[PDB]
């Protein structure tokens, strides 16, 4: 028992991190097989960042201008191209620690671990959600760019995020590994703000199931509700609509605890209308929405990797 | 900017995890050089656990009775001894992935990462505090025993915790790596409960500094206080006394933000007496006490390892 914000083991991803330098800009890169992936703004100076023309800056560079280091070792670059907001540097050495991997684009509400890095070295790991407004609530400093987010399935690392920038209110924005941004952000120092965020309703419900599994059951009431009535209430508290797919995805947890999803929905509705009245759930005073149904199952059933 | 519960990168520790089986009991072990460390209760049956005589169970075993596996590979045991509540199995193969390491015993209030494992494989990693009452607030299931907690300093892994048991209220208890328990717990299924816990005052103060660093400054008042007056108030809200050593340890953060420790103490005193009045600090509705001063600095200044 116990329930924590748990990150995936970071080892397989630690073995892929390198430092990429172009002039006086240094940031992190991800070395898979014989390719290094990093943010394209590695090619920018201080003066380039209001409105850079990346294609123009890139044509002016050749292979040798890119200093890639893996620990003590410099990797010789032998090719370079740009894909969306990412740069791919072909190198002459395949990374022997490359794990089985894929590139995926996640959906809003999905969680992943971030391996925060500086100078190609790891600072730490933490779990995050892709927010409905396409930001993440990260912890990133200058030099964190090229840090990645990922999920693990048995032996396979799915890379879903590469870090690029910080937006107003200290939230974060970045790309998939093909260099396409999550949300309408661009990689230039210009005025940009995330839209209003919302609560990821299905995740709140998954965490309420986790609470029942851990014996924290005071908020369960004796009612049910329809999906329609529930969704009218949720909408007023800035909660995402719950879809039938969300209901289906909650099925394992429902089946395990014996509590129908629509009954849990009646219990959440009461929480939203009445507040928690100074009580906690799993040690928390606020409803948490950064655990997915799958995150709850893996934690509570002891799913392992590697 | 941003502030998260960040765990150390787990790779160096992932490379040391193995599975130890003795009869039908399987749990996790830590393979450093040519020695495997695991909880001694690996030698127990179901019927042994109310009141086991470990020394008696152990004399009945020989080397070959211990099945140690590292992935696909079985490690041949060539010696065994017991140290306090830990078993040391000498094996014929040195772990080539052994990092530089030490065994340390931490003090109450200190944080560390836990690499939760089942069958010698990692489930996830999370940050924890050794509580004043010598429990940790973990997330552990059956089979998690032998999971370890650690800190990293540059390249050196300091192992401070090995997991043994779960106590009432779903908190956790375990040993240092010489097999001595934190707190007055014993490794037998008998009635045991942790004493009343308290809040780790110095950590709450470190997290308040983190909030100011991140621009969350609404709770700062215009007063100071003496250490004595502060400690009388803290005592009533079940906060640990703040010592002069705690004040000294907070010095970097104080110096960075420009806020004297005793002024931050005046601000915390107001929080304890008046509550937070429905506001959050760094997204939290409760005061957090599982970040140390060092955890705050490393996160906010981007300290890396490996
Ligand atoms: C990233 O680590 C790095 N970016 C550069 C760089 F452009 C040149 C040299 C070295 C580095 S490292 C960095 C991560 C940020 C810094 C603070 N927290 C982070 O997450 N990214 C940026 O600095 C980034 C790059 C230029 C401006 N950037 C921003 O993050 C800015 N944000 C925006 O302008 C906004 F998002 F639009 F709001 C900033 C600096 C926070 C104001 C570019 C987007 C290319
Ligand atoms: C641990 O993973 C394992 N212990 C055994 C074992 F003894 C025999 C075979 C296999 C395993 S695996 C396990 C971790 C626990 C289980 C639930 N959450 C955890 O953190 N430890 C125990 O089961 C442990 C061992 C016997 C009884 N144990 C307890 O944790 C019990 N607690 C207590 O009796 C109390 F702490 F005193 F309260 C239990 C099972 C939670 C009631 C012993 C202490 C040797």
């Amino acid at each position: 028992s116990g329930f924590r914000k748990m990150a995936f083991p970071s080892g397989k991803v630690e073995g892929c991190m390198v430092q990429v330098t172009c002039g006086t800009t240094t940031l992190n890169g991800l070395w898979l097989d014989d390719v290094v992936y990093c943010p394209r703004h590695v090619i920018c100076t201080s003066e380039d960042m209001l409105n850079p023309n990346y294609e123009d800056l890139l044509i002016r560079k050749s292979n040798h201008n890119f200093l890639v280091q893996a620990g003590n070792v410099q990797l010789r670059v032998i090719g370079h191209s740009m894909q969306n907001c990412v740069l791919k540097l072909k190198v002459d050495t395949a990374n022997p620690k490359t794990p089985k991997y894929k590139f995926v684009r996640i959906q809003p509400g999905q969680t992943f671990s971030v391996l925060a890095c500086y100078n190609g070295s790891p600072s730490g790991v933490y779990q995050c959600a892709m927010r409905p407004n396409f930001t993440i609530k990260g912890s990133f400093l200058n030099g964190s760019c090229g840090s990645v987010g990922f999920n693990i399935d048995y032996d396979c690392v799915s890379f879903c995020y590469m870090h690029h920038m910080e937006l107003p209110t200290g939230v974060h924005a970045g790309t998939d590994l093909e260099g396409n941004f999550y949300g309408p952000f661009v990689d230039r120092q210009t005025a940009q703000a995330a839209g209003t965020d919302t609560t990821i309703t299905v995740n709140v419900l998954a965490w309420l199931y986790a609470a029942v599994i851990n014996g924290d059951r005071w908020f369960l009431n004796r009612f049910t509700t329809t999906l329609n009535d529930f969704n009218l209430v949720a909408m007023k508290y800035n909660y995402e609509p719950l879809t039938q797919d969300h209901v289906d995805i909650l099925g394992p947890l429902s089946a395990q605890t014996g509590i129908a999803v629509l009954d849990m929905c009646a219990s959440l509705k009461e929480l939203l209308q009445n507040g928690m009245n100074g009580r906690t759930i799993l040690g928390s005073a606020l409803l948490e929405d950064e655990f997915t149904p799958f995150d709850v199952v893996r934690q509570c059933s002891g799913v392992t990797f590697q």
